[PDB]
């Protein structure tokens, strides 16, 4: 499976079946549909305790790994129920500044959207929570292309080292505290993995603001390649999977 005219997206569902399910992501975020609910909690992140080990390029991006072994880095309140401890973080862009994102607002596409993940500690490693309904919390977060983010520096310099599918870098250090916005607005529904296997166990929190990177910065992730070493060169551009059918589900929206 990849993201070119012959393993795409539009292919995926041969092999996982589950492509066409009901609780399908990313989706379009119809703002004037979205239904504000006063019920819901403000989001609660605590990250000061992250330990991030290393980033690797998997051949279809890169995650950033962080030691899930103790909550350390954890994710509650909002519309979850329990504490969900930060797995890794990615990202999924496109080959322009016009396109990348994955779930987007009123039909805008932005440069890029940062993928938070989490797993439910009720359900004690990541393996199992894959296999509920609420096994997973995902923040996403779209990134605009403007001013260079400070915190976003880190990850761009390393990698250089992790230009192939395979490999990977010590990347301890990293605080992710450098990637929220200002505002923590959100909107919530239901849905699934964006790369197979699909599975539709989350609970997306997607940020209303945007984070802002500078052209050179995005420039960066471009050069990324999904090939392995010493294969033909593949840049890493446009790996997101096209916004798929809400199909009853409601957006509910914290502001
Ligand atoms: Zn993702």
């Amino acid at each position: 499976w990849g993201y070119g005219k012959h393993n795409g997206p539009e292919h995926w569902h041969k092999d996982f079946p589950i492509a066409k399910g009901e609780r399908q992501s990313p989706v379009d975020i119809d703002t004037h549909t979205a239904k504000y609910d006063p019920s819901l909690k403000p989001l609660s992140v605590s990250y000061d305790q992250a330990t991030s080990l290393r980033i690797l390029n998997n051949g279809h991006a890169f995650n950033v790994e962080f030691d899930d072994s103790q909550d350390k880095a954890v994710l509650k309140g909002g519309p979850l129920d329990g504490t969900y401890r930060l797995i890794q973080f990615h990202f999924h862009w496109g080959s322009l500044d016009g396109q990348g994102s994955e779930h987007t607002v009123d039909k805008k596409k932005y440069a890029a959207e940062l993928c938070l993940v989490h797993w439910n500690t009720k359900y004690g490693d990541f393996g199992k929570a894959v296999q509920q309904p609420d096994g997973l919390a995902v923040l996403g977060i779209f990134l605009k292309v403007g001013s260079a983010k400070p915190g976003l520096q880190k990850v761009v310099d390393v990698l250089d080292s992790i230009k192939t599918k395979g490999k990977s870098a010590d990347f301890t250090n990293f605080d992710p505290r450098g990637l929220l916005p200002e505002s923590l607005d959100y909107w919530t529904y239901p849905g699934s993995l964006t790369t197979p296997p699909l599975l539709e166990c989350v609970t997306w929190i997607v940020l209303k603001e945007p984070i802002s990177v500078s052209s050179e910065q995005v420039l960066k992730f471009r050069k990324l390649n999904f090939n392995g070493e010493g294969e033909p060169e593949e840049l890493m551009v446009d790996n997101w999977r096209p916004a798929q059918p809400l199909k009853n589900r409601q957006i509910k929206a914290s502001f």
